């Protein structure tokens, strides 16, 4: 997250932190995700497509820091790793960038909701907020495009939804943005998602409730003029989500 503010998991208690085990024991951060039911985390396919073996991954819930244990956190194995069969990528855009992880602890349990671990509601079908709606994004991604490190503390910021007409303008993204994507950005381009925020939630207030409207997917640079963040449009994937969960 470029800009924004530091936060703790209580503010975004559906946020999942996904890591990968390496040959030799080291563990590195991969991507974010969102808890949509006790046994299911939703994320982005591009986070896993290089290493699509579920045994490589660890999921934490209730975690506020990248490399420190947070009181109350829970740690899971990945029982199923479900990638979207119509995924594709060009030099910039990722299509159908959505993935499901079924989580299971070493003793065979799913998530126990708590003050630091909660599910996020899915949107109603083809129902998004109007353009200009403020939504929240959350993640452990880079604080500056040029940083080599990720922040140790979770961050969140606010971006505003951009109309599809505006985002497909040539000096934005053209046809790289599809109707299964949403764009969102800051009016001054000063705050944004970045590398390492992929897979995490874009949350908006819809019908009086916080709702998972988007999944961080891609963008050209970070917090660059005329280059919004692009998000998988969750309201267009409900049959896929329901069918694989
Ligand atoms: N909201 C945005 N503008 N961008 C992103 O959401 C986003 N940006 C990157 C990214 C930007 C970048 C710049 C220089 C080098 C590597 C970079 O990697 C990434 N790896 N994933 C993402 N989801």
């Amino acid at each position: 997250i470029i800009g924004g503010e530091f936060t703790t998991i209580e503010n975004q208690p559906w946020f999942a932190a996904i890591y990968r085990r390496h040959r030799g024991g080291s563990v590195t951060y991969v991507c974010g995700g969102s808890l949509i039911s006790p046994c299911w985390v939703i994320s982005a396919t591009h986070c896993f497509i290089d290493y699509p073996k579920k045994e490589d991954y660890i999921v934490y819930l209730g975690r506020s820091r990248l490399n420190s244990n947070t009181q109350g956190e829970m740690k899971f194995e990945v029982e199923n790793l479900i990638l979207h069969k119509d995924y594709s990528a060009d030099t910039l855009a990722h299509h159908n960038d959505i993935a499901l992880l079924k989580i299971r602890s070493k003793e065979g349990r799913c998530a126990q909701p708590s003050r630091t671990i909660q599910t996020i509601a899915l949107p109603s079908m083809y129902n998004d907020p109007q353009f200009g709606t403020s939504c929240e994004i959350t993640g452990f991604g880079k604080e500056q495009s040029t940083d080599y490190l990720y922040p140790e503390q979770l961050k969140m910021t606010v971006v505003k939804l951009i109309s599809h007409r505006e985002c497909q303008q040539p000096h934005y993204y053209g046809s790289e943005v599809t109707t299964k994507m949403l764009c969102a950005a800051d009016p001054q381009w000063k705050t944004d998602s970045c590398q390492g925020d992929s897979g995490g939630p874009l949350v908006c207030s819809l019908q009086g409730r916080m709702t998972l409207t988007g999944i961080v997917s891609w963008g050209r640079g970070c917090a660059l003029k005329d280059k919004p963040g692009v998000y998988t449009r969750v309201s267009h994937f409900l049959p896929w989500i329901r069918s694989h969960t």
